[PDB]
């Protein structure tokens, strides 16, 4: 059970991740969560990562690969690879491990829906979609920062999708649905 979740900021990676972990019971290696853990603990990694994360940019491939390579030593990779260079590195790591990627799952959502999804997010919950009975909000979910995140991720998305689409491991799922309907489709694949 070796799975990769990729998707644009706010597509529903982490949302589906929790459901995948609860259903199947596997490790969940989320670069985003790892950086947030590292940032909060003020480790050297966290410090140098913070500048890029707060800017909305991607942290360099070297350090991102470093952190993942060690941490892999079934699984659910979340937000990795999100560049080709990262994916190129993963292929070697996995061959070095003796475990191949069974499925790469792209959660497809539309750049318009993402702005609303990220701004309305409360941590997950959402103000209009998954509302709490009664009423924190992420630092990088600011309108201005979200725009930078979408810009930067879309650019790296195409080369990846094409990469994995050629490999014949890519599987698109319709992300623009109810949470459980999105998960059902994942179930079908998994
Ligand atoms: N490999 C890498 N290389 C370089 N840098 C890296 C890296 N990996 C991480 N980073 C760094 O990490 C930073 C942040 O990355 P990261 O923390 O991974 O965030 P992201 O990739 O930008 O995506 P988000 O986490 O914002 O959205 P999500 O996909 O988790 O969706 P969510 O479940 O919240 O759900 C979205 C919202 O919508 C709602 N929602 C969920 N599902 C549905 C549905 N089906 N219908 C309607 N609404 C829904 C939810 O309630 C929720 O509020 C990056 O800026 C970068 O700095």
């Amino acid at each position: 059970m070796n799975i990769v979740l990729m998707g644009l900021p706010g597509a529903g990676k982490g949302t589906q991740a929790e459901k995948i972990v609860a259903k199947y019971g596997i490790p969940h290696i989320s670069t985003g969560d790892m950086f947030r853990a590292a940032m909060k603990e003020e480790t050297p990694l966290g410090l140098e990562a913070k500048s890029y994360i707060d800017k909305g940019e991607l942290v360099p491939d070297e350090v991102t690969i470093g952190i993942v390579r060690e941490r892999l030593s079934g699984f659910l990779l979340d937000g990795f690879p999100r560049t080709v260079a990262q994916a190129e590195a993963l292929e070697e790591i996995l061959e070095e491990m003796g475990r191949k990627l069974e499925h790469v799952i792209h959660i497809d959502v539309r750049q318009e829906e993402l702005m609303e999804r990220l701004t309305g997010r409360r941590i997950t919950y959402h103000l209009v979609f998954n509302p709490p009975k009664t009423p924190y909000q992420r630092a990088d979910d600011n309108e201005e920062t979200v725009a930078k995140r979408l810009e930067v991720n879309m650019k790296q998305m195409k080369p990846l999708l094409a990469f994995y689409d050629s490999k014949e491991v890519l599987r698109n799922v319709n992300g623009e649905q109810d949470m459980e309907k999105v998960f059902k489709d994942l179930r079908e694949l998994l």
